[PDB]
């Protein structure tokens, strides 16, 4: 006995149909099919008595429209609860705010995304926190350089810009033994490739700037949590530092998310072509693709990633930094000379340019994030770009 | 010569290339990615002489972010020029306006949206117009049924909600001999799979709400125009009119028109999935889906549909109107009873609901949206109601 | 006994508080202060035989946000109901398609918006409907040009752009005898300055593009009529023609309208200064402001106008054209130099630049939108301009 | 030599044009009188040597709509420069973050905004971070309390929610005399009434929320910067915890500030009547608002408010606890029972229920923010609840 707008009860909704309706029902007071967009910060009490009836009071704190998409968000990554956040960055200082303290020790992969590393270096060691930087590649790097006073080890998979791999299932097994929280941001890969969640994680971060927006339309971040403990101090503490994200950002990414499975898919088909393109150009020293033979983790790859390997590669010129620059100064339409990825349209930038040796960003090396364009038209473009090399 | 910014000379870019590129380069001012929204009404004149230099001077006349969008239509559907609406109905009156005068004869498909039926019949012909709502299915009846006064035949295809297909090319051909105008409106079979002014139409209309939106998320229309002549006549109406689409809806639409060929692909797939299901279930008793075996213009389907044959179906329940009914008050979650179509989310209409039998409408006459969500979600929701049917 | 978030019953708010309130009230959902955005096409339904319960279907049709607006914009105007559209144009051309067929009269004044009288001229006349153009200054010219063909007096007051004024209860009391339809086109003068249903017009127009917007934000119309039988016609053509407001149109308009009569305070102050100190200058031939002594409609003027004599007025330049337009060139900031009106940032044009003598359009004329800018930086531009003529 | 476009050189514009027009010209490429919405994450770069020529490469860096907002709030606040936050929560964090370390002391007024004295004591406290709360009320408290470890004194005027004054300028004297930084949140104030930069203070810090925005729509932040050092580590440090303003944020906050001047004074003048029917009220114990002659503070508050004295007041209801809670029980529309304050929309507060007793907040005290409704409406619903209580 279930009628239209029910789901039927005992069935859970498989995965792309939580892309497109997980977190949101349609409105109860009009029906509308998209929730509305709640544009506005206060909200009104019915009695002294009852306040917070109906739920939300102020929109730095909650509001309902960034409240369905964290529900979304938490189903899709398989997680307890979500905050979201203006940026991924906010999202990733939340965690470094909440859960370390003067003495306390983080490690970190030493191929993190820039702007983690900046602002562990560059601002919280202020505070006497000690960040290590480590090759997360050999899990039990990590198991020797925990410490009494290690709080949070931060792993990213894969990583930012040379796509190594941490090895998630066995780096939250020795964090589940050594009692240390695992924090691991899978912004490269999304979790229609690798949800960190299910391997153990205890806490996901992801800059939904990237992929789960996927247009270049809007800053967003998220923090997945995998219990109730956890996701209430990171509530309590996007409240204090006032780094929600807005309505009208849930509102774009509630919409974006729909694609997610249907945009990953054409962009992996496409940079699985445009890396096997690379690896035969003959300009072209190295290629990193996880969907290729000579991609070094290959092993962890295949138990790792579900369904593609995702829109991201690398690959490095032959002659150095002069020989790189001449080939982004000659990448043609559709292709993006810019920062970020993730999105429809394709991109490409030299990560050094715009010492940095030992954690593998070589002189002529280049992240290349692919988009949905016809990949013909990609690859002319960087056969063209390469010709100046 | 070709740097950075530049498309390769002398090169076409590919379809899906178009979809995400087309009309569209990185702001001039600033390298946004995207253009800006030009959210303003008016545009400050640098002199009384220079009047309308930058090109622009009041937003219900023309907008950048609109003629943007316009831009890239035109390159999509293959005309001169495109003029943006605030609904299809607004696209389609305008035509009726333009191009109608007392004492002219207009061929409607008797099969024709709703909407465009009841503006015809209910409002323009109290300006002696007169409408002739007649079989499309046959070019013949077509070319019989033209008048001396005929100015207009307006096609549509696949039609709304019946999914008859008019041979564009054949009435194109008949048109052209007998010189009178032909319209399509090709909003249920997008550009990605039928290009009306391809085959030889010299206006399209479409609802953009639908597909080239696809998110159940703005109101849209759009003329596409094969000649100059005619894109100016629209153009100069529109503008008095004042019908034109906003830039906030010009910028969503940029948006989700780069994913049109991917989700019409993913909703193309599932709704032939779903026709099949439906056509072996003992509780069905019509099934129309131009993909399946038995469609009655199979032969057509196969000439003018390039990749896809659509996300649009329709059936009807066994056991006449009280089992159409139950059928649709019984249909879960991922499905939506309401009306719209074309979009993410699957939706069920009843069209009598929401005489009619001569043309197709019939007693427990179901029209199906299909969307992006998991098939076997969609058909275990079908067939669930169909048992309680 | 009555509680917090009721009013008071029977009382009525008074008019400030119904530009903040009227119309809106917090979310019953989540008690937000401001009404959501409904940025939603379509509407999810409970049940076939509950189709229209919750009251929404399809946004071309109705939305709840532009429903909000529109029962604030009755309540402001002193309406039974409003219909709100994509544009002003669109308001009027909708008055035109529901109320006019072939061989019917329509009065129009002959200093009308141009933009009205080209869709009169160059495209309803097309449907052998008559439209004259009359002095409306003297209501009996509207008396004997009645015919038993007319179905609409369509008048405007102030007129634009000579802000000629049209007794309202004179011609409403003429149209009552005679019974045919008053429509008063009240832009220049904002309800709060002059409400025509409540000197007896039967509809009002407005184009909200310019003072309930104020802002250069948005485009927008709205039709507020007399009686439910208005109305309804009204609303069903609306929904034919495809040319209703969207939701976030409404919501920017929504917003706005709390300031209008602060802002038109503001602006008509502002204004009364300028058309002193023009009125001394001894580069300008004349001035009209209704608010000055050489007034020609100055007894009508303290008769009809509320609270302010509004934000408009226009001079003529010593000179002829020339010196208008030289003048024009040298106007400096805060000026704009650009179509449209009453908005923040003050305005200026030149009409007949960007036969009309005969209109009051003089070759020196110039027409002013004041905004809300300190007035002596108006002034001194004006002053430096006018040293230029 | 000056023409069209060009303010006049030599003339500082006035106060109100600043407000309408600062930071904003006319969009360069068309002319739009509003700067077009940068709804857009990265910025295509023309060559790597180029790198940043155009100014932007991510929009949480910076992002041009958000860069108009800034240059205009500077101006209004008269500072070197603005950077512009996702809330004032995260402008506050963001100077606690920048400019305190482990072993630092920080002054801040025992009457702080709640939830500037909770992200004190609860989060940067465990930095080792000293925070002082005192009586602000006498600048020599301030002097007395300075310690060797002083780095930033953090006053609050108005304070929230018990309005007590602190002297600017005063504090400003010592502050630069001990060499100790000196930041003012002046929220409640708005730069019409009282600009801290102006009075000596190092840093302004404000909750764009409140009355900059003024409609309840936007959540906003600001930090107004005395000098270039002291501003590039505000922008440095914002780029790092990713919590800047969106771009659509900052193009409603671009508009709502045009009015700033005209609804401050409305709301003032409202509040001035209102407080004085308070005062006269015999259900009524103490009322507080800074323009009523028994103001304590009152010599200060001629000294330092401007034009107004603002639309904040608060009240006690005579009976305690029970009578405060009745009241705010019954109080109507178009009253609001809610958080926040600075809007057009009456808003009445209870700041217990949404010890406490030592620095003003009382039993039944009750924080009131004017709005600009008729205000015989306001009284009337306050007469009403106080009848009741
Ligand atoms: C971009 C990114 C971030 C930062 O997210 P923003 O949304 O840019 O603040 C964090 N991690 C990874 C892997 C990222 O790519
Ligand atoms: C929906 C539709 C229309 C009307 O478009 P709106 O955007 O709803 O005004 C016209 N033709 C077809 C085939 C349609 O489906
Ligand atoms: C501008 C105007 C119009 C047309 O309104 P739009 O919103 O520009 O379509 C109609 N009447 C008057 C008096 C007007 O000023
Ligand atoms: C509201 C407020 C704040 C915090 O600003 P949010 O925009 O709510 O984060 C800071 N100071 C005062 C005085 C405030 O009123
Ligand atoms: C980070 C820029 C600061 C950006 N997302 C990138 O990786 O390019
Ligand atoms: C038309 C509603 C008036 C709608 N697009 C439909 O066919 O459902
Ligand atoms: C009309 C332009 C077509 C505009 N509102 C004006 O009067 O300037
Ligand atoms: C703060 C809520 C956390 C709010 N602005 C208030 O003071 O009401």
């Amino acid at each position: 006995g279930v009628k239209a707008g029910d789901w039927l009860p005992g069935f859970t909704p498989r995965e792309e149909t939580v892309y497109v309706h997980g977190g949101v029902e349609p409105d109860p007071l009009t029906g509308a099919i998209l929730p509305p967009i709640y544009q506005n910060t206060t909200f009104v009490q019915e009695s002294v008595e009852n306040y917070l009836s109906k739920g939300f009071s102020y929109s730095r704190t909650s509001n309902p429209t960034v409240l369905s998409l964290e529900k979304k968000i938490a189903e899709i990554e398989g997680g307890f609860g979500a905050c979201c956040f203006a940026t991924g960055m906010a999202a990733t200082v939340t965690i470094f705010s909440a859960f370390l303290a003067p003495g306390d020790h983080c490690l970190v992969t030493n191929c993190s995304y820039g702007g983690t590393n900046r602002c562990a270096r560059l601002h919280f060691s202020k505070y006497n926190i000690d960040f290590e930087f480590i090759d997360f590649r050999d899990p039990t790097n990590v198991e020797k350089a925990i410490r009494p006073q290690t709080k949070v080890v931060f792993s990213e998979s894969p990583c930012n810009p040379t796509l190594y791999l941490a090895d998630i299932e066995a780096i939250s097994q020795i964090c589940k033994e050594k009692k240390v929280l695992h924090v691991c941001d899978s912004t490269f890969a999304t979790p229609y490739m690798m949800r960190p969640l299910d391997l153990g994680a205890d806490i996901v971060v992801q800059s939904t700037t990237k992929y789960y927006d996927g247009h270049n339309c809007t800053l967003g971040g998220a923090v997945i949590s995998s219990t109730k403990e956890i996701h209430d101090k990171v509530f309590f503490l996007r409240n204090v530092m006032g780094n929600i994200m807005s309505a009208q950002t849930a509102f774009y990414t509630l919409l974006t998310l729909k694609t997610l499975p249907i945009r990953v898919e054409k962009q992996s088909a496409n940079a699985q072509k445009i890396a096997e393109f690379l690896s035969k150009h003959h300009k072209v020293e190295h290629v990193i693709y996880p969907g290729i033979p000579s991609f070094p983790q290959k092993e962890l790859a295949l138990k790792q990633h579900k369904n593609v390997h995702g829109g991201m590669l690398a690959f490095e010129v032959k002659g150095g930094t002069e020989a790189g620059i001449r080939m982004m100064n000659h990448v043609p339409r559709p292709w993006s000379l810019c920062e970020s990825l993730g999105a429809c349209e394709s991109i490409i930038t030299c990560p050094a340019v715009f010492d940095r040796l030992k954690v593998g960003i070589t002189d002529g090396f280049i992240r290349v994030s692919v988009g949905i364009e016809d990949v013909n038209d990609l690859i002319d473009g960087l056969d063209y770009a390469l010709s100046k090399a």
